[PDB]
């Protein structure tokens, strides 16, 4: 019998992302109660508030990017931009959301959120993730261009985007890429990648 | 037609649902502190944040081992597993009676015992006691969680999940954990057994050890 290896890997990734702002809330509350750290009262309160914001943003994004079913549902592209903006708020790269306000089907919506976060993670020293999406020729086509110093799609991300098993690398970046590949291919669509100097692009289309 | 990540999405939906409850309470608590109209409830809002942060920390530490662990060989201290399971029971009406003698437990036993203990807590809608037993014998590690309390019940989606059956009547949340447990126990070469009585429900599992 096949184990829940893939679901465990996704669970491990989500825990890892949530534990960082959650433990900071615990540590911030520790500092408020500590009589020795009464000089950092304002800094501890700002740590709790920023970690609560980060955690709320990550959970709201996860809800649609990973928690959504494959059942038919339309999403507002403006609401999806809010979710992507939320995760980009706590990382060094900036977001250039160029999708004109419109209704997006479920595969398009799940795909655009995962593509935007993979583009952000391709930027280790900042830069810009440009997100484009057009409804044309019976498809919804997405392209996220990550431009910045040493922009790179890691080998486990490239393996995941092709639906290949995890070889060299961490499960965390691989599992999101493999999840995106499986939902796009289940919808009858395709994933494409572009790699250049200080640039990486992730493209996907789904029927629409 | 290609297979979608439907099962992984269901597990992700379940984890979000569990974490969003104490996380939104932290946001609401911080909203009350900043609200000039609610300056008379500063103490109550701070207690809401602190208790929700404790609940969230406990849920995340448990999830890390119950759902996030790989199938790779690793031993866990049963005392550390007790702390994780107790953290889950701390914020619900049922109580946990952990009767596993302090010992080393392999990856399948550890993952299984944590899921069984939480399924036992959820089988108690009006409180009671979940007794968790675990013995290393005959080349096996055998776990039994007995949930005893008023109207103790294993929901149909939990019974379907524990047998490795698809989701029929019920919610994905309780089904996905039960199906996850079934898949990790059967991958390890073990078996799951259930007992249902009046105001009692038991979940048993064995894995090779
Ligand atoms: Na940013
Ligand atoms: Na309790």
């Amino acid at each position: 019998v096949q184990g829940p290896d893939f679901a465990a890997m996704l669970a491990a990734r989500l825990c890892h992302d949530f534990i960082s702002p959650a433990s900071a809330i615990v540590s911030g509350l520790d500092l408020l109660e500590d009589p020795s750290a009464q000089d950092m009262r304002d800094d501890a309160m700002n740590l709790i508030a920023s970690s609560a914001r980060k955690l709320a943003d990550l959970l709201q994004f996860t809800r649609v990017a990973f928690g959504a079913s494959a059942s038919a549902e339309n999403f507002d592209s403006r609401e999806l931009e809010k979710l992507a903006q939320g995760v980009f708020a706590h990382v060094r790269p900036t977001l250039d959301w160029q999708i004109e306000p419109q209704a997006m089907n479920k595969p398009s919506s799940r795909a655009v959120l995962n593509i935007a976060q993979i583009a952000a993670s391709a930027l280790p020293a900042g830069g810009v993730a440009t997100v484009k999406g057009v409804a044309a020729d019976g498809r919804f086509s997405i392209i996220a261009d990550a431009k910045g110093p040493r922009a790179r799609l890691r080998p486990e991300v490239l393996a995941g985007l092709k639906g290949e098993p995890l070889a060299e690398g961490l499960g965390g970046p691989w599992v999101q890429a493999a999840y995106l590949n499986a939902l796009v291919r289940a919808a009858g669509g395709q994933i494409a990648v572009e790699i250049g100097e200080d640039r990486a692009s992730i493209a996907a289309w789904v029927p629409a």
